[PDB]
């Protein structure tokens, strides 16, 4: 419906433009066609969004949760019916293939039921008294004001999760989308304003990071900032959230190791690597970028996830349902990828395959015979450029697989339930899985990591935790006499 | 004489650059103590890392082991400790016996708990997975802990800290480095293994920033003013490390016309000038409906007048010792000089000698004096006359501070929509502002801080949650399509 | 739904059908003796059949992932929402349950069908800390199996509504059987079942006498857990014939809760409260303020006020209009029943203070004073609307007289005062308690159920779930050690 | 030998006393009370009388009796082990294990005491607060064994009392020193009057007199599954809720790729510790066909090796004898069964007094009483398999569900047999009997109804108890008339 409407800010029930009226064209990565004029707002957006936030939060935060759970479910309604708006636009606005964005579409879902369905049930405590006479519990209560900046790679999923679970507690919400995904947003708005939440409990403000979000870090009316970016933003965010002293949920990068021990099925073994290594052009924080595999299978796993790779279809992904991959964001990424693949030839690296792009898209390229000091092995590769490490037994496996400043997921391929449990035990992230791809993830479960990765985890009740806090109260049944004065 | 404590080895500083402690009661000489600088805190820090694994991998009943041994050492310094706490830090004997009892409860709660703390079994939504989640300490724990109760919050947070498998770098207030250096003497004759408890004395901006800005330091938990908190916080974020940060209270403590007033006077004494007002959780902003205020301010000045000022070392009836340096009788003298010139009314008291400070108690009180805007940490105390349960919490909330919060009164729907509606983190229906146990979330909300201390909420602070799956069966996979 | 158009039958493994026997008997209206529908008078043999299909659906049902059950219990939720002026109508002509009851009752059904849904997916295990070196150590929960659902007349939508969406959410299927006064409801409930498709076995009804097909239910050893509500004897003989082969349950049974009074009180206040607490569906309500207990110094206000609006109550025919207050009760038997207390009370000399007539199924409400423990309506549980009221001087007094019960469900007290209120409320023996509020207080999540001879176990959210889960220690050893036999070695 | 009731040990009421013997070798260890029902009679009533006081102190001062009972067991330590050997049959290793675990419940039972946590909840009312609260249930009967009288007594009792219930003990009739070494311990450990009663007597009068009383709130039981149902249907009357942990017919599953010595090993511990008197015992092992052969051997050649004798005589007695001859008649019964039916008796059978020498069976099927029934000793049954679904039916084909193991390396093998055999507890790679202080220990099928250990225990013996207050006022339904 972008032919009949114009993009906007949603700020205390209204669509409308930033104060300044300034806008940006956003363009397709697949072509570089026109997608839509969006707004570049400013700091009185945000302070306007911030002000409407700050003004509802109290009625919002005050009706039973069964109510907020009602809003959310009807938000979840809304949400199947824009399903494939949502697709049509994470795909020519981000990239994404129909397959990604199928699943981007039906995790969001998930997302938004969890989120409602959680609501009612967040607890807090009944504590016995080390005191006679005294009654002692602990409340659990929403922050405030909080603050929603996320990224371009998984713009709805990501948004959603920390939307519906901030909202579902009693928060509400100043929310800015990444500017390579506004439309994303803006739909998320149009939806939210469709289940005809109170006005104010959520807001839109698109515009630049560094502008919008910055004020929205530094303004003493929000509580709490939940992001999910690059690990250097989110260290600028922790530093700058400090005036105010509010606290922060942190999604940074990673550089998952995907580990694979000599005891496989390696045919599958290098099903699951490619999928997980390669899904969405590389662009997922949780995925495999660093694969890690036993003498003994690797010149068969090498053969095989070659091959496999080579199967790999990229294309314009509005041409059909069985592209595999897309382009990149930007021309940026693609600059970028070249350096990694430039980077990794000088220093030695084989190239296996790959290592064209045009345009925005870029092949996936794939390398062994690396070291250590290799930028691929050094830096989170938020793109299609893979090592493949070669390892002797178990412990140098998990020397590589710690070898990196990152700690988000990770996984271990094998039968063995010793070596699996051992590996898992030493892995340093925030998550592992055993037989399966690094970027598993579900609606519920505590997502986040370690190390330069971040803190904090999202999720279910785990989301509800970022964006809650303890309240301790007691009630006294009996009077007592007091040590001062001693006179008495 | 006292020293660091590093890797097992009580030592002095690498510089050998040591410092003159004095008591605040009689300026006296104390004991020589360390000015260490930022390569002992690097020597500390690498101990605990070094030691971080073995100590962390041992199966929690061992820890619990230790814990126990060293409640058994702590319960064998008892006067020791009360005898550093009056000496160094002026407290009462009244004051630091209630701290050396709460310490001896706090290492036995964290001793206890070590075992117990757990992780979850998931639902997952697909078929043939195994979701489970672990819990896994965080690593390195920086300790950096106030003058007021040295011990027991030193203590809270060292015993916790160590429970779940977190190495520790502690550095105490420099007002209060002897109480820091007994703690390590307790720690060494328990036997922890070396590194495991590591105490660094010196200067907060040179030892402490160390400590926070250090790549190896994965947590730090923070209890002092709210200005440094925000110093701390800003300094970790350079290495994305987690605080814990217990800072500043202005507490309000509402007095309802339904009381006991002489009851409730009684009470607003103890909760405001315990200590000499140096409790963050003090009742340091007193809130009384009109229709009881003339009876209440007699009577609270009153016990006031009866409260016996003087060396809290002569004897155990001793109500207020010193406060803890000049600085702070300055401090205290320039809230009284505020007060006195925005027309506030001096009821009783506001005499100084040396460090003692008699309790300065005044009416006539608005929203603009120094004592209602800022945390008196000190014997200087308003008295503010509301109209209403509305009035009284506008004026609760009329602060930058939430830590904690009180209410007296018998009426059941009066106390809880006070308890709901007033801004803290902390809140107690007839009762006095700084209650505190041992496993109770302690902690504020605004300018008074982040996060929970007490029991399994000190657990949270220093582990994370950690998602393991397995997954059962092998399944297709969307990419190549052409397979 | 057309009365003379109801095909009522059982439903038994995805199908509705006839008992094996092909008996049946009349349900009639408690409110002139009307034909509602000819129902099933069923055996033990179709009980069996229930049971033996849900046994075959369980192990598919169980192990699903909890998300596709929530799926399941949403379309139910769908289901109803479309089915709720065909529920109220049956609860009202076969229940006699007035408008605003049956209202409140459906209201509350789709709440707590919501809740299970909810839930399903949340329901958490524990890891735990080993006291071994190189131990994984953590507890699952696991459905208990096939779990027998006995209901009865009251409330008897909302009351099998909960035991079973919560039963199916963790995984178990269900074998229920309503109570005979209430068929048609469960007839309605298997229908919701139906069209929301949930797979064969996995939910049945058989409607037959309790001393029949529910006894077999009971005594079946291919049921695992059986959830019960009725009356404190039933109870009894369950647990007893339940412990054959070792099966769990739990026990919903009566309550005689005290309604405690001070003398702080807003008295008008008060005495509307006890109106609506006391008397509510006739009294028929486990949680139903069955003995009024007031502090002397506003006793005699509150007398007044209380028999006040007792004397405003319309009784009538509850299909008349919205503002009918109270309906008939069950049956004939239970009028004859409240005969008895009401004769007891005047032959001991207890002040009758207004009502006590009763016409049909219609009883009219008796209050009485000057009563003492020896009465009837102060050993027994009084289902229905017959009240004592006992005036007490001080709040030990309140205590004694509350906790003078066998039973032990619920409780409230009235007071402004934080001090008597908390410490009324530690003393009195109830399984929930509440202040400033009515005695039958329930939402969909918290734990329902009492102490004392008002049964065991809890029902309501997570609760239900712990009564038809367990537990399920499992250990992963990751070191090879020595072992102490033989010692030769 | 006397009861302990109301804090007094005493003679029974009647007066009527036995002599119970050694196992080992016949001869008197002591005379025991004899007690009827008024006996139990008193027991209760004083439980009841104690009740009120003991649940309603804070829950720091049951811990710190349970601190003071667990110090005095630390003190009779070697007395334990002493009777446990001459009183039970027990050898040194396993009195040791015994004591050592008692140890560690009683301490387990002290931490946790003041951790029992209620919920708060979220209302679907506005202006309602709504929590739950945990109460003990009451008077709680607790009812043993004899195979490890101590451990599994102890279990009950220090968990059943910390969280505020008084406690009735009956123990087996042939443990009962045990038993009252354990009133010993808590007499001198100083716990109030009436807390803690011991009623030595017969489980038919004594134990069903405790079963049945108004007074009595709970009953947990240990013993075998018939007695538990007789137990669960008496409770009924009075609706008492149980505990019953109740027998087992464990599986211990050996698959092809183990180190088949280790798992050899294994089985011999896990099957013959305690001369197989174990619930949790491994009763049934099974073995898959492609390491069959060499299994049974390695497994024969361990069994050969185990040395019977007095177990008094030195500490590397592997098995020591039956607790009674009637125990030594079932497995002769056992054993003619299965020679009868076309077993192969691969070694052992043989008896004399109370020992018995461990009989080994292949060449069995389903229909053996040794596949069928509990085998309270030691007769062993090896049933040979094809692959895993035939692994999980054996497994599977039992009346009881306890515990049970799979020893294998393969990650999907190990968890796919986990969940599918049913039972109440499963270790992978370990002994079928493995059982820590503070995990759920029970079973499901014919093994029992709910669960003990730690919190686990706590929910056994409390309730929960929902509360609410609602600060607003409203409009009734009824009567309609009304505005
Ligand atoms: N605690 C609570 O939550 C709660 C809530 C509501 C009501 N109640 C209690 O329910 C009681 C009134 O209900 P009611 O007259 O329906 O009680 P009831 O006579 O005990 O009947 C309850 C159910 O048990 C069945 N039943 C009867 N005998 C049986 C047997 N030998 N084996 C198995 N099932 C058998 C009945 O079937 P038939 O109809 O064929 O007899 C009925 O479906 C009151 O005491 C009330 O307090 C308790
Ligand atoms: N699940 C577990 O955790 C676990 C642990 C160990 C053992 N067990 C089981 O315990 C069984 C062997 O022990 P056991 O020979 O002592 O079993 P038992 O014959 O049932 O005796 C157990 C206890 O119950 C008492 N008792 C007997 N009849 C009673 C009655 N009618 N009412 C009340 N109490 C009564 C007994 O007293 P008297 O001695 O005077 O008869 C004894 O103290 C085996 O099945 C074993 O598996 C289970």
């Amino acid at each position: 419906d972008l032919n009949i409407m114009k993009v906007a800010n949603y700020i205390n029930g209204e669509f409308k433009e930033p104060s300044t009226g300034a806008f940006q064209v956003k363009t397709s990565p697949v072509d570089g066609s026109k997608i839509a004029e969006v707004p570049r707002s400013g700091r009185e957006d945000a302070r306007e969004a911030i002000d409407s936030a700050f003004e509802a939060l109290k009625a919002w935060a005050n009706i039973p949760a069964i109510r907020r759970a009602e809003y959310l479910y009807k938000m979840l309604e809304v949400f199947r019916q824009m399903k494939e708006d949502f697709m049509k636009i994470l795909t020519v606005e981000g990239g994404g293939t129909y397959r990604k964005v199928w699943g981007e579409v039906v995790f969001t879902e998930r997302l938004i039921q969890n989120a409602a369905e959680l609501a009612r049930h967040y607890q807090g405590r009944v504590l016995q008294s080390d005191s006679e006479s005294t009654i002692s519990v602990v409340f659990k209560r929403s922050k405030g004001v909080v603050g929603v900046i996320t990224p371009w790679n998984y713009p709805l999923s990501i948004s959603m999760k920390k939307i519906a679970h901030t909202l579902a507690v009693g928060n509400t919400v100043v929310y800015k989308p990444a500017s390579d995904t506004p439309v994303t947003g803006w739909l998320i708005a149009q939806m939210v304003a469709k289940a005809g939440l109170p006005k104010g409990v959520f807001n839109l403000v698109i515009g630049p990071g560094p502008v919008v979000g910055e004020e929205i870090v530094t303004h003493k009316r929000v509580a709490h900032v939940t992001f999910t970016g690059e690990s250097s933003t989110g260290r600028e965010i922790a530093a700058k959230a400090a005036g105010t002293l509010k606290t922060v949920t942190l999604e940074l990068g990673g550089s998952d190791p995907l580990i694979i021990l000599d005891d496989v099925d390696v045919d599958y073994a290098a099903r699951l690597a490619v999928f997980a290594s390669l899904f969405h052009q590389g662009q997922i924080c949780t995925s495999a970028k660093r694969i890690i595999v036993h003498k003994a299978v690797a010149d068969k796993f090498i053969e095989r996830y070659v091959h496999y790779v080579k199967m790999l279809r990229i294309d314009d992904p509005r041409k059909d349902e069985k592209v595999d991959l897309g382009p990149l964001i930007n021309e940026r990424q693609v600059a970028l990828m070249k350096e990694f693949v430039d980077d990794a030839v000088s220093r030695g690296g084989r190239l296996l395959i790959g290592g064209r792009s045009w345009g925005n898209f870029f092949e996936p390229a794939i390398f062994v015979d690396v070291d250590r000091n290799f930028r691929i092995m050094r830096e989170e590769v938020f793109g299609p450029v893979r090592p493949i490490v070669v390892v002797e037994n178990d412990d140098q496996a998990v020397e590589v697989a710690n070898d990196t400043d990152y700690g988000l997921s990770g996984a271990v391929l094998t039968n063995n339930v010793n070596r699996a449990f051992r590996i898992a035990e030493a892995v340093e992230s925030g998550m592992f899985h055993i037989n399966d791809v690094t970027f598993l993830e579900e609606s519920h479960v505590p997502f986040g990591g370690i190390k330069a990765s971040g803190v904090g985890r999202e999720g279910g009740e785990w989301s509800f935790h970022e964006t809650t806090y303890d309240r301790w109260v007691t009630v006294t049944l009996r009077t007592r006499r007091f040590p001062i004065p001693s006179a008495l």
